[PDB]
């Protein structure tokens, strides 16, 4: 037998449907049909894309009609692109016998969404507050952020971390009021802190939580 013969794809543009992040995961599977003798390297494909946007796929080759194997190398994440227009050629693992037509496979991929969690945005270390405040009186007006514009999806702002009770929180608006009697003197408070962390989550149409820590500085 001699390399007489190139590999042939039988789809020549294919599709595929991905989700952004579990992932290291099957988007789809190639067919193709060299001539020359089956159980040799005149007949096994080799791989590669041309273009590897953010190098995040990896392609391997399998001894079944060797068909080819494309994957994600490192998850996706979005709500950044949607589309995915890349080429792949073919070869044999030893050269040819003649001049012959390398050809490519050109496919195309779409990213199915997930929705993730929502997030205060700091970590405050805000309110240099004094101790004669107002049981009930605005202490930290406070907004948390969530990805997915897809955004129709409103949460729910909950307190939780604890030394005793004091604050209190508009859940759906997030409005951080000072309940109770203060007093930097005593207990708690070890440096001239007290430290509260709370949380935020994500409904509308799914889940989610948002752990943010909350330093507020008392005062004498
Ligand atoms: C699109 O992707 C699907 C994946 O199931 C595949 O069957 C199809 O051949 C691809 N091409 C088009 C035009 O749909
Ligand atoms: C490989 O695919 C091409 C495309 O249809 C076809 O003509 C050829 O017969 C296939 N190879 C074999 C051994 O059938
Ligand atoms: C499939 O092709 C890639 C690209 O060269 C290669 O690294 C990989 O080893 C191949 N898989 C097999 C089973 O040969
Ligand atoms: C694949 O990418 C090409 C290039 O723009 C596009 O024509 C095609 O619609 C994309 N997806 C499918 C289903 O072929
Ligand atoms: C304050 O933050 C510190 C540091 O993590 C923590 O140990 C403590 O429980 C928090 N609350 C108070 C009242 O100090
Ligand atoms: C949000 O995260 C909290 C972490 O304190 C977790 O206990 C809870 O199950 C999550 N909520 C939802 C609705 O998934
Ligand atoms: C947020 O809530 C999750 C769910 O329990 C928890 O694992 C994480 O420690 C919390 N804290 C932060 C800063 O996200
Ligand atoms: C992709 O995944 C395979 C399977 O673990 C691995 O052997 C290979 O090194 C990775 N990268 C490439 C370019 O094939
Ligand atoms: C097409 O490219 C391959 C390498 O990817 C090369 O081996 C082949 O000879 C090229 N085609 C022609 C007609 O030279
Ligand atoms: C695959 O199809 C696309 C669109 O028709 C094209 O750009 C690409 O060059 C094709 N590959 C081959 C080998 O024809
Ligand atoms: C693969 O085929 C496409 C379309 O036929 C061609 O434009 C491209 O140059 C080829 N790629 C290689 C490496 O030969
Ligand atoms: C809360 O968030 C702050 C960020 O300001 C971080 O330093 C701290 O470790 C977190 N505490 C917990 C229990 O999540
Ligand atoms: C209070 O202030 C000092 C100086 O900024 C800081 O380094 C320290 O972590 C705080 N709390 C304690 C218990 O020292
Ligand atoms: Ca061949
Ligand atoms: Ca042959
Ligand atoms: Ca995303
Ligand atoms: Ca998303
Ligand atoms: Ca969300
Ligand atoms: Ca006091």
């Amino acid at each position: 037998d001699a390399n007489d013969n190139a590999p042939i794809f039988d789809p020549k543009t294919y599709t595929a449907l991905v989700p952004e992040n579990e992932i290291g995961f099957e988007v789809q599977r190639l067919s193709v049909t060299d001539l020359d003798m089956p159980g040799t390297p005149a007949w096994q494909a080799v791989y590669k894309i041309r273009v590897n946007e953010g190098g995040f796929f990896n392609i391997t080759t399998d001894p079944e009609s060797n068909q080819g194997i494309l994957t994600t190398a490192k998850g996706l994440d979005f709500e950044l692109r949607k589309q995915y227009v890349l080429q792949i050629t073919v070869e044999n693992a030893e050269p040819f016998s003649v001049p012959l037509p390398t050809s490519t496979a050109t496919v195309t991929v779409t990213v199915e969404d997930v929705n993730e969690a929502p997030f205060f945005v700091p970590a405050v270390s805000r309110v240099d507050v004094s101790e004669d405040l107002s049981r009930g009186e605005k202490i930290i007006s406070l907004v948390a952020q969530d990805p997915d514009k897809q955004q129709i999806q409103k949460l729910s702002y909950f307190i939780g971390n604890d030394p005793a009770r004091w604050l209190t929180v508009n859940k759906d608006n997030g409005i951080v009021t000072g309940n109770g009697n203060l007093d930097r003197e005593s207990e708690y408070v070890k440096n001239n802190t007290y430290t509260v962390i709370m949380l935020v989550t994500d409904d509308g149409v799914s889940v989610g939580t948002g752990t943010g820590t909350l330093i507020l500085h008392v005062l004498d």
